[PDB]
């Protein structure tokens, strides 16, 4: 195993979107090789594009990654059954496949499922097919459904076979009850299962929409569940369709650690998604919830003394968390990242900034700074010469003001004539941590 | 990827026997995907000897042939899983297992069947383990056997899709019917099914004998079911064993182009059996049957000029075949093995003996030689020193006498004095071809 | 070799940062052998960090470059088996070795030496040890410093030998004089007659250092020895040490071609300095002087224009040029870095800054910025959003103003009131270069 | 290093001239890798044949072998230093170089000696250079001969860095004394000190002759210095020239472990010289004196049933040796070969033939059967028809013979019929060996 990596990652070390491959690399080095992602896909794709995805997959496990790939056949099949017939069948609330389908879905598959192996190598990739055998199911209804069942334990083993070897494990959506009565797993399913079994980093569902809308038809840039959720469920404009697969992602990332995240977005946009700072797809998270309030009572401050120690570095001075006044509080849950207003001549100013380093990595230093904005449109703050993510606040405000020691910055469409006052002002604040 | 296709040329560019692995290997550009070779093996040789039989695999495939192999459990099911948590197999013709023994073969299989697959990586080979789904089975009779089917159809897609990436297709013995009811063909109905769907070149069962055997007790240089057969089946020493496998063996080629052939051996002597002219194992084809006459006038003699200018490498003298007086003639279907004698003082004598490459290799040079001493037990024949054959013929003979530059020998229970006469005359004999 | 060469290209071509070395190395198609790069090193960092040096050298050859690398003993010599066996170094003016220190030397550098051509090796690198005979150098002193020479003829014949073969000719430094007599170059002397005679592309001394340093204590981004020399030389902060080095490098670089460049910094830093435009080790040229002017009309508009249209990406609209007033002008002498102020309200006004992607490598857009600043403290100038450069505007000013499309800079203790007027006055302007 | 020889073996497994590489291969397969071969090479060859030494010193070092290759520059330099001039000075019995010709030969060599490097390296091979710095050397003489000197030890260190690394080392013939004063070896005493230090299997002189010669001017197939040399020193026809590097091949080996040998060859026939059982130039062994005599009394009978006792594994029958008889008798100085005559009907009778293991793959149950053969030109044996050596009595004799047990062989210009009379007698000598 040790390589192919040395090269491939002298490789990523000097370039723009570099720093964020060559550890995963590192991360997965060995033992969790597949551990790397999941990645489902939606009957059409694989059929009008059996092309895009296939050159995808090639650039994961070339890089060191392993995309532990999953698929069913909706439209070929859905669409092939009919020709054939006897396609009707969704008993419950989706699909029974009486006796008759059996044969279908294996054939048809294990077609497209070499042609998708075969896609990938021709990409240039290296996979195993996996085909059968990895969805021990139990077919639970026997009558109604037809021949249905259902995913009770994981056989991880040809997986590995194939990635050990460096193959991107195409697993197709068959199983095989403990018995052997070969059972169709509609997919997601066998996701979540096996989401769950790996653990894997990412996982991504391929479909031709390739990307998520808001109300305005817009691809989503990012949902945090641990915010978003409750109102996503819960707004009209929010199709059938948005609120479901919602619920679907929240139970697999609430089933993974954290550390894990989720686009969901067409090939084409594949390569911008996982590794800039915009993107183009939807990136999907638990997060955290941010607590709010202008209640300096209701927060923990032996506590949050505790988040500031670790965040910058110095204690803040005796009996100044009694001094400090307050305007609006924004405390993640976790007592990790928080952001701090006080006032001064009516602006809006921001008086501590701190998100430790944890939380920055899983991009939640991130949220707080957001509900701050959408409360505070009119916002000042100073910052230190130095403290090297001066570079965020200029990215953001539309401000300015460097000083040696110092700089005052502020966010907002003022002209610096106002601005100059509460500014001057802004520099004259005294340091809150103790010295230099 | 990179160094290893390149890194085997002008590798093997600067060794005396580099041509015949070209030349085999080239011949063999029957890529035809995995119509490369099948490989059958006995449960035993994967348990005693994982690492050998691995060892194997992996050059066929790097060398950019491609055994699409296959596995049966024997001794790993027959014994330890299987009489572990004390099920037992009950035979009925051959083994039934009944719906009891269903998950042990899976599992057990399964797991050397990867056991396999990364002992073939293990080994610097590249693979796919493909242990479910090959088989299409119907199991037919539900209530006797148990839970045991036949091969009614085959998904050949996944073999394949491992070949295709240059894997080894390591297909193990299980199968589902068509409905999905798992079951267990005994591997040999499959490994039939299988060569009848991919038409191999070579086809070669590995098993701890790893050679068969004669009346002696040696191992078996080649067989030739064309002519061989009836009289092979009909032989009592031929053990019971042995007539079977020799069933099956002529059906496999009998289905098979002739093109084909087939060893049986141990992994060791893999090596200098499918690429040398002697060997050490049993290769099997179905060769055709030889005629015999003394009728100079039924055979080809424009084709035979044909056979001898490729064997040796001359040609006759002008006028000679006319001359040629002839005792009798032995010529294999294909005209390109023969033996030919004339007389002399009363003895047979071989006057021309002419194998080309290809037909050595077939082990028919081989057979040829038989019905020629089946025919004449007391014969004389002579010899150039260097011919580099001419080992074979001391090691036959019960005669020999060497000049520098030829070599007179004789076999039969001959007392030298007979025989100084006629041999006297056979280093007297002409060179039969030019300079 | 095989698997080397190739996997290195489909490598880095699924990345960002691909083009950058395919096009300084293609661009580096110096190959004229070794004619790739120097590369000094003192004692210390090959031993306290055997393994760096040697992490480095082996991305330079496999790359396709040619480090060839020299060392001293410095900290080895200088310290343990020199003062092991008591023997103890006599200055002069630099260094005396009398003659028992030359079994010393020879055999703690051709230990060492090993040393780093196995260390070169244990890092996957192709290198030749080549620890004895290039230096041809006479001895000129014989009484006073004991045994100690001087560089007079080079014979890159080993060298070559080494590189040819993709071998880093890895020179220790010693030497024999024509008839013989052993002697201890001390490596500069040796490695300036060596650039000399190589005529690489690049030269970077390795140290523990690993950058230089500036008043402030900072790592300097590059100097630029054509304008900055004078003053360089002739600073108290900088320090004795800093002012020597300068003077040798302004020589090895006065001797070369100006195309040729040059780091100093720490093995850790090395990949960040070569093939980047920010990097962390100080990089110098000569460059070359720039001469101030506030004359229009001394300056060539056709060329120009020729720099513009390659630094952004637009060319200027029509009449343009005519139409441009112009405060002050600084072009250095290459036509290929330029800085332009008109005027507003009195505030000096950057109008257009443009350096081409060689210019920005070679540190020299940076100093450029340097008399344009010296002249005017207080400035005002604007920009784009998405200006990737936007950055180190930021990180220069004293001022700044964000809006979705554009961004008003500026540079000076001035209050934003005053600011305001001209800075509407800047969002005002209007693109100067197209759509 | 276990990375190339793997496949490199692979190869060698099935071919006519094979078995006999691979070995090599696996004996040196470490740290003895130098310990693989010496070989040496006048100032002529490497001139006007640049191109085949070349060719051919690729061959061993890419089959695993590695070559440590020495050279002089005869003729570039001989000729090259009249051009210049001053050439003349050989004052003892060889060359006496004067501080005037020390330039030359370093500027002279070192350029060759790249050459042939470079000649190497464009022949496929892989090799470094090591032109200065092997032989430390002291100059003992100062007035009289000029600028020579005499190798005292030598740094291995240097041919073990080429070699360790797969290069073939080519050391040129300078050296320096360890205060430096550089000194021309003439590179025998060079060779010598250098097969001492190194202990190679073989060490052969590359010349444009390209092998040597006998009284009737043909190549020389072989010589045996334990026998052979007193009488070569000793004629006439040897040339002044050929007595000499006898001397010194004899040292040479009679300072190795016998197992080593040597050939003496034009780069043209040095294929077929160390791999086949003809081959075209001189190999030469120390080998081992025979002792003949018709005096069974003189021979170690408690020992010669202790060499009998291993080479076949029989011991004789009881009263046997006190019963032989005994016409002539060869037992090489150890008695761990030999060959016994008796007598029958007037014909000379091979009784006993024995050659232990070791003997034979030293090539010297072969020198046995020599003398043997020299002395008796009508000779009778037989034989097991098994005793897979018989293939080898096959190709030697003039006469066969054999029954389902047993084979008589006879080697004369005899006709049968007078044969079959000692013959039938030969089948009927009863078995000498106890029982099957």
């Amino acid at each position: 195993a040790p390589g192919v990596r040395q090269t491939i990652v002298q490789l990523l070390s000097h370039m723009r979107d570099g720093k964020e491959i060559r550890e995963y690399l590192h991360r997965f080095s060995g033992i969790d090789q597949e551990r790397f992602a999941v990645i489902k896909v939606g009957g059409a794709v694989i059929q009008d594009d059996l092309p895009g995805l296939a050159s995808a997959l090639a650039f994961l496990q070339t890089v060191g990654l392993t995309p532990v790939v999953v698929h069913g056949g909706g439209p070929q099949l859905d669409a092939a059954l009919e020709a054939a017939d006897i396609p009707t069948e969704r008993v419950d609330g989706l699909r029974v496949t009486r006796d008759e389908a059996i044969p279908i879905i294996r054939d048809t598959l294990t077609q497209a499922n070499l042609a998708l192996v075969d896609a990938i190598r021709d990409a240039g990739g290296r996979a195993a097919a996996v085909p059968r055998g990895v969805f021990e199911a139990d077919i639970v209804d026997a009558d109604k459904l037809g021949r249905v069942g259902e995913p009770r334990h994981i056989h991880l083993d040809l997986v590995g076979s194939a990635a050990r070897a460096g193959q991107a494990a195409i697993l197709a959506c068959l199983g095989e009850t403990p018995d052997g009565t070969l059972v169709n797993i509609n997919a997601d399913v066998a996701v979540r299962a096996l989401v769950h079994a790996l653990q894997p980093y990412k996982v991504v569902f391929l479909t031709g929409t390739g990307g998520l809308l808001d109300e305005d038809g817009d691809i989503l840039s990012s949902i945090n569940l641990a915010t978003d959720f409750g109102d996503l469920m819960q707004a009209d404009w929010v199709n059938g369709g948005m609120r479901l697969k919602l619920e679907e992602i929240k139970r697999l990332l609430d089933d993974l650690p954290l550390s894990s995240s989720v686009s969901i977005t067409r090939p084409s946009e594949l390569a911008r998604e996982l590794f800039t700072h915009a993107g183009s797809g939807t990136l999907i998270r638990r997060g955290e919830r941010i607590v709010a309030t202008d209640d300096k009572s209701s927060l923990d401050l032996g506590r949050l003394d505790n988040l500031v120690k670790a965040a910058f570095g110095r204690p803040a001075v005796e009996g100044y968390w009694d001094r400090l006044r307050v305007d609006r509080a924004f405390v993640t849950e976790s007592y990790r990242a928080a952001a701090i207003t006080t006032r001064l001549d009516g602006w809006v100013y921001l008086d501590k900034f701190a998100v430790l380093d944890d939380a920055r990595g899983e991009g939640l230093g991130r949220t707080v700074w957001n509900r701050l904005v959408d409360y505070a449109p009119q916002l000042i703050w100073r910052s230190r010469t130095n403290n090297p993510v001066n570079g965020f606040y200029f990215e953001e405000c539309d401000g300015a003001v460097r000083r040696d020691e110092w700089t005052v910055f502020w966010r907002g469409e003022m002209g610096p004539v106002e601005v100059a006052d509460v500014v001057e002002k802004a520099f004259a604040l005294p340091p809150t941590l103790e010295a230099p």
